[PDB]
């Protein structure tokens, strides 16, 4: 049948909210009050992959664009970047490697593992406006733990 979706806003466990603030940018900030219609919506799919009770294969789209997030190899190095798509052909139940997450949930927050990239992991940095980065361990200063809102 149809891919299934739900609508969702993420936030790193500083409470950080996610926004597109250049061309394919995604970068972390503390927002509250009017500013957070700022924030990403995100249309998380739920995707063909290996799965287990806390580890489920999702892709992370923005909502109503043709845009996903991606774990591609960039100057040698794993790298997060918003990728564009064909709208006739996404979301769809097999998603390319390159855009499948394991969303695990580990003591009441989510982490999102590059499928792709093993112990790679979607992180935002202590700082405000840096990059949200593919970073090679859920382990030191970057952080790597999230909550999801759902949205209407
Ligand atoms: C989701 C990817 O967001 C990015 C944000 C910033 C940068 C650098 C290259 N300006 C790269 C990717």
């Amino acid at each position: 049948a149809p891919v299934r979706s739900l609508n969702c806003t993420l936030r790193d466990s500083q409470q950080k909210s996610l926004v597109m603030s250049g061309p394919y940018e995604l970068k972390a900030l503390h927002l509250q009050g009017q500013d957070m219609e700022q924030q990403v919506v995100f249309s998380m799919s739920f995707v063909q992959g290996e799965e287990s009770n806390d580890k489920i294969p999702v892709a992370l789209g923005l909502k109503e664009k043709n845009l996903y997030l991606s774990c591609v190899l960039k100057d040698d190095k794993p790298t997060l970047q918003l990728e564009s798509v064909d709208p006739k052909n996404y979301p769809k139940k097999k998603m390319e490697k390159r855009f499948v997450f394991n969303k695990i949930e580990i003591n009441n927050k989510l982490e999102f593992e590059s499928a792709q990239f093993p112990n790679w992991y979607i992180s935002t940095s202590q700082a405000e406006n840096m990059p949200v980065f593919l970073g090679g361990t859920k382990g030191g200063q970057d952080i790597t733990d999230f909550t999801m809102q759902f949205v209407s």
